[PDB]
């Protein structure tokens, strides 16, 4: 795994589900450790996100202080389904 990922500024995308990782420690005072949804693009260099916190917190993000959730597919067998 190599090579640089950056296409310009917003490498998140509206509407993507998140989370706040322990490392906005220093900027968002025990505000960290909970799950978000972006909702918002901004440009600034300090926040790059408008995250919603699942308490109804609209808080200001960066790309280096949130991780992206996932919904899984990692249990289900997807080769051989015909319809419903």
């Amino acid at each position: 795994m190599a090579g640089d990922p950056l296409p310009k500024y917003w490498s998140y995308p509206v509407g993507l589900a998140v989370e706040i990782n322990n490392n906005a420690r220093y900027g968002c005072p025990h505000h960290v450790g909970r799950k978000g949804k972006i909702i918002e693009h901004l440009h600034s260099a300090t926040y790059d996100y408008a995250v919603s916190d699942e308490t109804g917190d609209i808080t200001y993000f960066k790309e280096h202080e949130l991780t992206p959730l996932k919904g899984g597919l990692a249990y289900v067998l997807e080769h051989h389904h015909h319809h419903h």
